[PDB]
């Protein structure tokens, strides 16, 4: 899975470690090994979230065939918010998902793409 | 509406307040609350746009319903370029935009996905 | 074509330069003029790749036509994979590529949308 999180939090209010853990739980949430999650947090940018620019975030969550639903996308939320809330100190009206469903043949991987792997 | 914009204008030359004027201005051009428009606005990025690395910048903008039409992208790109073009003082050479539809299924918010709300 | 690159390489440790020559390697790889290339490259971020924070990169590529198919696609990232690890100092392990067709109503130029060009 791919996860992108955009924070206005600067990088010093964003905990140590926050990849890594988010690998564990993404791993956990999506039923993919943390060793195929791949993270990139982007802090101390400027943001408005609904309207606001107060502390916020933002993730984007793409994989193969398991983002495509919305009941279980519903689920991946609700654990991803739990997630968050918690390791970002904000409330749940300051944090934003969208879900990207990706096929094999939009994966380059080691030269090649996933459809020929 | 969620709105990115990169660019490789440093922070001290993109305008104090332009997140929270682009919600506003989201607004009145989707025809959508401001209160749910969301930006994230990413400065002093490295950027080349038609192979130039002069000041430019990119949006990206995601909505449901409203940006998947030749017809209406076409006037929400000539509003989107005067606002940005003014506030970014870049001319029209030096931004580009891309529009890409969204469902409510791929929208996480409150710990579930729109299609329940 | 419309390239960006997050990394968690500082931005001294990404060779001066970078974003006019992935114009070049862009065109000869797609086939496109240089002068059509757009790229933004974000150094600096906190990235775990494949569950690791060890030097990493993600390249997402976006254009019409040409990123559609996985037999085209496979070619694109053994040249983008070869100019990458060479400019960065990665190993094939330490990038990742997506990439994502667009279509003319998607592309914002000059105020109106590829369509009408
Ligand atoms: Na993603
Ligand atoms: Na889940
Ligand atoms: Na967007
Ligand atoms: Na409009
Ligand atoms: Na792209
Ligand atoms: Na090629």
């Amino acid at each position: 899975p791919f996860l992108e999180l955009d924070t206005n939090l600067p990088a010093n209010r964003v905990p140590a470690g926050l990849e890594k853990r988010l690998c564990a739980a993404a791993a956990s949430i999506l039923g993919k090994p943390a060793d195929r999650v791949n993270v990139t947090v982007r802090p101390g940018l400027a943001m408005a979230l609904s309207g606001s620019t107060e502390p916020c975030a933002q993730l984007s969550i793409s994989s193969i065939g398991v983002v495509g639903t919305a009941e279980d996308n519903r689920s991946h939320s609700a654990h991803f918010f739990e997630f968050l809330t918690k390791e970002l100190a904000l409330g749940q009206d300051r944090i934003l998902i969208r879900f990207f469903p990706l096929e094999s043949w939009q994966i380059g991987k080691i030269g090649t793409v996933m459809t020929f792997l």
